[PDB]
């Protein structure tokens, strides 16, 4: 079952979304994605533009984030998102909003926002990895230290340089493909 693996919520069990056979984010990864880019932090902001049940947002706050903002796409996600963060124990640390990611990105910029930690884990079909971190260039929505965290299938080729952004790391877990971008 799933958990949060380190820091202040370490060790609590966290529920899943139904399993619908798509390409998952492990425990294991998630270990892995923090350690790789942490382990801790001294605080910041994290977007977690394909939120689902909220692991990775949690995990982020856990090691010391201040602030995780959440993207849903699906109304069926917001009561399991919902109850991971009362596991947390502070709400206050977590924004959950129900809308499209890229219409969500251009109110990170009507609302003069910059992020210290971006995750993006698209459905395969749905994946605007690209598009979208030029979106975020553009916009200015990146502090100067942001870490870029995209999770897609071993398949997806993902380019070297988006804008200023450069490819640090790229590590395959079994199918999950772990790439890292910074500026």
């Amino acid at each position: 079952a799933m958990r949060v693996i380190s820091g202040e919520y370490g060790g609590r069990r966290l529920k899943a979304l139904d399993g619908d056979n798509t390409r998952p984010t492990t425990d294991k990864v998630k270990e892995s994605i923090f350690n790789m880019i942490g382990p801790y932090f001294d605080g910041g902001m994290a977007l977690d533009l394909y939120s689902g049940s909220g692991g990775l947002a949690i995990e982020a706050v856990s090691r010391g984030m201040d602030k995780s903002i959440c993207i849903e796409k699906n109304f069926a996600a917001l009561k399991v998102i919902k109850e991971n963060i009362a596991i947390t124990k502070e709400p206050e640390k977590f924004e959950v909003r129900k809308m499209d990611a890229n219409r969500a990105l251009e109110q990170f910029y009507e609302e003069k926002l910059q992020f210290d930690l971006v995750l993006l884990d698209p459905p395969y079909a749905k994946q605007e990895i690209v598009s979208q971190l030029e979106k975020m260039l553009e916009r200015q929505l990146l502090t100067n230290e942001a870490v870029i965290v995209c999770e897609t299938d071993k398949t997806v080729k993902l380019p070297e340089t988006i804008g200023t952004l450069k490819k640090t790391r790229e590590t395959v877990y079994g199918i999950t493909q772990v790439t890292i971008y910074r500026q």
